[PDB]
């Protein structure tokens, strides 16, 4: 059993040409799980994950802040406390506008990779 | 399957209370449920002050983040307390169980391949 301070977990930076201003922690990886990966991610302010798909879902906890969801058109912003279910091939992204960061927690099935 | 995405607060979902013969002042939410889960499960529970899961196991993982409180942690040999922002990866049939010690509500999410329930 494994028992460990989020926090501690390295992240890692993540500037491309989808995603910028973004940190991803891999909590529990393909290492250790059987069938689904927990991932923690860090939004710093004006961060992006464009809009993009994937053949498998998303489900998500906000845990920090107000983070933007970008949908296939328009946008919803949602505080801490929500949670959030993407289809499989759902097009989805995320910003944050705010001045602090945004953190939720991100579970993809193990085909999803980490 | 369909399409879209849900978002919610999880607090609209009321917390319904667990009495088993091994779970005692414990209440669960749940987020992401059978009805719409692809591959696995997403609960919230409550572990009420003094509340217990007694240790246990399953032929499936848990994997568990801490959202609030003091959380102690059962294992086959002795116990480990954790906080807010501590996850847990629980391997299949590994013996395990919670208590609250403090004076105050636990909340953890727990997230479980599908083929156990929710
Ligand atoms: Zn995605
Ligand atoms: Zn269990």
């Amino acid at each position: 059993m494994i028992l460990k301070r989020a926090y501690d977990v390295t992240p890692q930076k993540i500037s491309t040409d989808k995603v910028r201003g973004v940190r991803k922690r891999v909590l529990i990886g393909l290492k250790d799980a059987p069938n689904f990966v927990m991932r923690l991610f860090t939004v710093e302010p004006g961060g992006l994950i464009d809009r993009h798909s994937h053949p498998w879902e998303h489900e998500i906890f906000v845990l920090k802040g107000k983070l933007t969801v970008l949908k296939e058109q328009g946008e919803e912003t949602v505080e801490e406390g929500f949670y959030i279910f993407v289809e499989p091939n759902e097009i989805h992204g995320f910003r944050n506008d705010t001045d602090s960061e945004v953190e939720f927690l991100c579970l993809i099935p193990k085909e999803g990779g980490e």
